[PDB]
């Protein structure tokens, strides 16, 4: 059975701040070792659970975080950025389930290191339903009928993954105190929550279905500026609400929703005086 | 009669963008000169109209923008920041009237570099009524019964000042096409329109009202993201209402008001990751 | 009669290389200054030969670079950036012709600083007919049924615009000889050039028609590598054509198209390893 | 029983100046990896004497200081800034006592690196009594009922704890010659004399009270300079002592006194010119 | 009539905070030149009042600022630093009287940008006086029989002068309204101001006596931290008073406690950690 894997860092175990996220900060090295061994944890435990195939994907901004020279051997890594489906390249409706890992709460709410895609953004809305990018990623599973099995992340993440699909597996390696401060099990222990959460969701993967996206989803971006707002609202198809700082665009389906906030966060990043 | 005077940067007339207003930036030096003879047109008109004295009070960022050397030799100018009243700063009972030169939207609206003190501020409330710098500044001149005769600025904060405050006189030097790009008026031509726009607001003073403020106003700040609440959210009084970025704080009167609103931008301000 | 202006920054007068164009280097100052004073060059000959109105774009970079403080105060001038129609912002159909200033050779061709918006990009296609910033503003113009009255730059921009509009009015200011060196007029030679060509331009404007362009026209863009397609290809309602670095866009009128050119090329200079 | 341990850095041992301290400094990765050995001892002799739980809150700078991947992996490490309440995050009445590690002296006394929370303050006061980060986070405690069964620094810290806290067991890990010098034991000896204070300050607990802080306490904090009292004074309920520095808070309880603190010298530490 | 003049900077008219005194900052420049042209007012108006001689001491910083080729040209300057007597080099029993300008307020007090020749000093004391600058140059003027006839400054320089000075003329040519921020007069304002002031000190001058010094004054100096403190009780002769961070020097006469206060001040900056 071919498994899918997202694997983010703000959500990666022992990570209080940006210092170890950022590849231009002091504790990026350190990061990045610490999410490439949580990846393995999960890894390790999908072939012993049966998996065949495990196919990871590097979700974090440049998308070269997780090291090649230290990931599971046998799995199957695709590094690199402008992908076409970035977090959700290489999801097809060959996969058995997807597990998100190194998760974070969506942006505007309690979490660490809470945003969606970038620093504008303040929601995401697919047809009024409020989501970020564990909500994104789970409909973009959901149009190839590929349920999330599982979820890691912080507490927030675990919660927002849960109150969104039913039976969802969530595993909490840390706790969110503020929004760059954590109380985080040690790694070894994270390992081991990571390790048996992993194999529960496996073998309960028949309790979990896809989430299942509208046929002309409505995309709606809502940014922290108005600057950023006229931006997005550059690309053709897109319009704002009138008295608000939301961008909306209709789209022929989940993919296309997909790629059209791909391209209006792009532009909208662009944003100066912010 | 004495006359009030804040002058902020951004909506001064022909300044499309920040490297006008930024002191590290590459056009500060012209902005800021004519910042100053914006202003002077003001303070010539409002002398030449009957008033003995005009506090000029420089409301932009540091604060040590206009230039003493350059600004109306009759004039009192406030510079500095670090002032118990920021924006209104020697602002009381003993004046006739006050004037905003070179305001702007308030944040989250369409209007050239639109915001509110902050990049981190997306609305400030007065007991649920929507208000930026504009507003609040008004509601301060409000408390000491101290009616805004003219606003000038951009189309933007014309449009916001009449929708807030009856009669009053607005001066737009320039129309907004972005958040950073305008269609302005030649300097001498925006002179012209604020020397006629300061001459009527003076002579038709008796038609405007100062804008009282609640007893005890409930000041509410929404913020960018869930950080910047968390830090302003560390200022006794204040509570932060589920399920938003909003902080509120019931103060004792506007003056309160106005000061915790300093203090919660000014720790919302060290917010990191965003 | 409203005229309408849109003023670059390669192809004025007297400027040989980027030194002189690029906001952050040695000659961008005495550049911005050239430019300013050629621009009024064509404004006072404008107002003298019957124009009411004359609106002045800044068409170059950040779009901040004519001199407010030293254009024609009779003139309207458009500063700033991120305006929904960049080059020919403010541009509808109650002018009466338009006149592009500073004007360069599209990429690919012969000419001083030759380009078409980024550096990424090769080649701009209208229904399969090539052209530069040149011909895609000369069709939005031609959308509102406004003719180019006028086109001045060096040789090459002016033998492209009479290629492209009968009977146009060109001014050569300039001579290329690579694409980084050029043998010039002096500042005064190239006024009266000018000035003559724009009263022959304004008095002879009957002779010249609108650029119409296509109802549903298709914008194709080929890119300098294929980074830079993948980029643009992102944009919802694009295609890469097989074997090439080409992206086709079918936009609904040339208004669309040219949103579409101002996105897609957004996004492909964002491009890395090139 | 639950044990509760805040480790600041300047009075871990053989730290001599803030090249150990300072992120940004030299000796700063040595110093952490110190720091986070030293709070090990602690932790091993805290399980071995009984503790069931220990809760590690990292309490210095941006206190991502001790580090995850090395802490015991039994204990609960709470990293990252901006929390409620700093130095004493996480400390509730569910606690058997509390640890202070790596301690040093208040502002304006002998002792190595003394200060108090920020360079800008001289003292801390609560009712009158002269405190500093020791008191204050003792105070907290107090405020739970939980006492401080061990404090550890050096000789200056240990004689400020026993000053305040009858029967205390203090661990002098190093003394202090100067503000930036010490004679210290070595990372071994250090580490027998924290193995054997933790075991015996655990097994004398009952000799040791809850530093129980008053009902209303007034937080009276002297500043190092005018302008960072004023900037202090901003914040709504507090005043000035005219002919000093100091700006005083009524509180309704230690814990708004401990949050105010936070704020008052945040905004403190924006003061320029000093 | 000889007349001495120390001319500082912080009290000068128009400067508002240290952007304009720091000479590694960007109003620096026009600091210098407003600095030298208020000094000039005074000369000016010294000859004018009978005066045959005018030395001027630049007093602040690297003692540079003042330039000598705008200075009026029958005036004296002293420039450069390191003198025997600092601010008061020059001064002997020849001078009928001195001129302070551009003086500002003592540390720990209310005034713009006040401070005591260094950061970290919060008090002078000559034998239990408070003095800042003004009161130790007072004193070392009394040393030589030399009465100040006149101080210029902000308001609060001018305050604590007379409180000091029985019948001082003082010059208020700006308010202050915090430590970094001021109200002041326009330029050619302060110069009629300090005619005026200059032209009745002259006249006045019989009704000013020397600040005689004690005849074997005790210096004590304050400091902010106790690592200050340590350093400057590295001069021999000195002691610090236990429980506080002050240090005294029992001088023979006020010129050797003058000196004694360069070196210990000269020491305490050198301190680290704050
Ligand atoms: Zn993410
Ligand atoms: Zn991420
Ligand atoms: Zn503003
Ligand atoms: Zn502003
Ligand atoms: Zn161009
Ligand atoms: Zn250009
Ligand atoms: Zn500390
Ligand atoms: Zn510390
Ligand atoms: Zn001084
Ligand atoms: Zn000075």
């Amino acid at each position: 059975m071919k498994l899918y894997m997202s694997v983010d860092m703000e959500g990666i175990s022992g990570l209080p701040d940006d210092t170890f996220v950022d590849s231009g900060k002091r504790n990026y090295e350190r990061g990045r070792l610490i999410m490439t061994e949580e990846a393995n944890y999960c890894i390790a435990e999908a072939f012993n659970s049966g998996c065949t195939e495990v196919l990871v994907n590097d979700s974090h901004s440049k998308m070269n975080n997780l090291m090649v020279e230290k990931l599971h051997p046998e799995a199957d890594l695709i590094s690199g950025d402008v992908k076409p489906f970035s977090m959700v390249e290489g999801l097809d409706d060959t996969f058995r389930g997807a597990l998100f890992l190194g998760y974070h709460a969506r942006a505007s709410t309690p979490g660490v290191m809470s945003h969606s895609m970038i620093f504008g953004v303040r929601h995401f809305y697919i047809n009024d339903r409020p989501v970020g990018e564990l909500g994104l990623n789970a409909y973009v599973a959901g149009y190839y009928d590929v349920p999330v099995l599982m979820v890691a992340g912080d507490d927030r993440a675990a919660k927002e993954a849960e109150e969104l699909i039913p039976n969802v597996t969530t595993a909490a390696v840390k706790q969110t105190i503020s929004r760059s401060a954590v109380k985080c099990l040690s790694p070894a222990k994270r390992g081991r929550l990571l390790t048996e959460k992993t194999a529960f969701a496996l073998q309960n993967k028949d309790k979990v279905k896809p989430l299942t996206p509208p046929d002309r989803p409505v995309l709606s971006i809502e940014f922290a500026n108005y600057g950023q707002a006229e931006w997005a609202n550059l690309m053709p198809g897109t319009e704002i609400k009138t008295g608000t700082t939301t961008v909306q665009f209709q789209a022929k389906d989940m993919l296309e929703a997909y790629q059209a906030m791909l391209v209006m966060t792009e532009l909208a990043m662009r944003t100066s005086f912010c």
